[PDB]
């Protein structure tokens, strides 16, 4: 696990959620994998309804899924949000919830994508990433791969512990996309690094 220092919540801190749209389903499984974190974190999950929530989330579909890092939600505009679900309906399943409502919590925690970790130096095979990513599902551009893949942050900017290749954080990596046998599977719940890190991060 690795989180932006400067995006960190201080420590204690009721933060405010407020869920815009989706169907009592999809909202009350948000709630029920969101507040997973307050488990081993010091942070609580507030879900109102009622005010201008801290964090905001909307179900806008096909508008991907993502969060800003932490704190990074107080420079948002309150008609915009600060997190999107955008693939979520009534047939989605609880491994599903937990995978991504999780992680973007995590994201909304400070934390940063662990495959983007400070200690890391994944072994890309850069050609055949950029070949898959250029077409369907993702159609992404250079500095897409470049800034969302192969960048790293550094340690100077980050609080981390150890590179976690289970942890809710990192994205599934297939051995055909690098030059080692390297793999990361589906990681959908709560690693034990995940559980302890979180923890020194947000302290009781
Ligand atoms: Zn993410």
């Amino acid at each position: 696990g690795a989180v932006v220092r400067s995006t960190k919540w201080p420590n204690g801190s009721v933060i405010t959620v407020g869920l815009y749209g989706g169907t009592p389903y999809v909202r009350s499984k948000v709630k029920q994998y969101a507040q997973e974190w307050s488990n081993y974190a010091n942070i609580t999950f507030n879900f109102v309804e009622s005010g201008t929530p801290q964090i905001r989330v909307t179900f806008t579909q096909g508008a991907g899924s993502y969060s800003y890092l932490g704190t990074q939600a107080l420079s948002i505009p309150s008609n915009e949000e600060t997190m999107n679900f955008g693939w979520f309906d009534d047939s989605t399943s609880d491994t599903e919830f937990s995978r991504t409502v999780i992680h973007e919590f995590g994201h909304a925690l400070g934390m940063i994508h662990e495959h983007q970790h400070p200690l890391t130096n994944i072994p890309w095979d850069k050609n055949k990433v950029y070949a898959y990513y250029a077409g369907y599902p993702n159609y992404w551009s250079k500095k897409d791969v470049d800034n969302n893949l192969f960048a790293t942050y550094s340690t100077t900017q980050t609080q981390y512990s150890a590179y976690d290749t289970q942890s809710i954080m990192h994205y599934s990596i297939s051995s055909a996309l690098t030059t080692n046998g390297f793999s990361v599977g589906n990681n959908s719940v709560l690693s034990a690094t995940d559980k302890q890190f979180i923890a020194t991060v947000y302290p009781r």
